[PDB]
């Protein structure tokens, strides 16, 4: 049993809800919240800007020190950092940004990072401001992630479309 409430069950392991991932993290304090990161961990907007704002910029301060030490992530890669006031840990995952020309085949690699964690609160990777088709992102999630994932969809309209179109 876990703390997640009000999710629709899509599969054995994938669950979905219309929710503000920031508000959901604050309420649940999950072991892992996923950030929709970029390779530079520059948390300007979308999920990353909202998560970082909720940490009062502590996420960006930690991220800048991580990049200064390690250099940028790979598209499709991840790193584990603090979850600050939102979660135990933040898994920063870089999905391909279609609005930068990145290969959408990298979306499967991105979601494979989730399998290193038994339970996660996450957004749909490469969805929203990253420019991918969210219906596609949900299909790759379902077909890739084997661990238990709780998906927070920001757009209420999009949530209903994702549910109503799900195979
Ligand atoms: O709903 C999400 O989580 C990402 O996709 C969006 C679609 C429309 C507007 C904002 C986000």
């Amino acid at each position: 049993v876990n703390s997640f409430s009000g999710y629709l069950k899509l599969t054995d392991n994938v669950y979905i809800k219309n929710a503000d991932i920031v508000e959901e993290a604050k309420k649940v304090k999950p072991t892992v919240v996923v950030n929709a990161a970029n390779v530079y961990l520059k948390h300007g907007g979308g999920v990353a800007g909202a998560l970082n704002k909720a940490t009062n910029n502590a996420m960006q301060v930690e991220s800048d020190d991580y990049i200064a030490t390690n250099g940028p992530l790979k598209v499709g890669g991840s790193c584990v950092l603090s979850g600050h006031n939102l979660a135990k840990h933040c898994l920063h995952v870089v999905g391909p940004n279609v609005n930068k020309g990145e290969d959408i085949q990298l979306l499967k690699s991105a979601y494979e990072n989730f399998n290193q964690h038994e339970v996660l609160l996450a957004p749909l990777l490469s969805a929203g401001i990253f420019g991918a088709d969210p219906i596609h992102s949900l299909r790759v999630c379902v077909d890739t992630v084997r661990t238990n994932v709780y998906l927070a969809v920001f757009d209420k309209n999009l949530y209903d479309k994702l549910v109503s179109s799900f195979l």
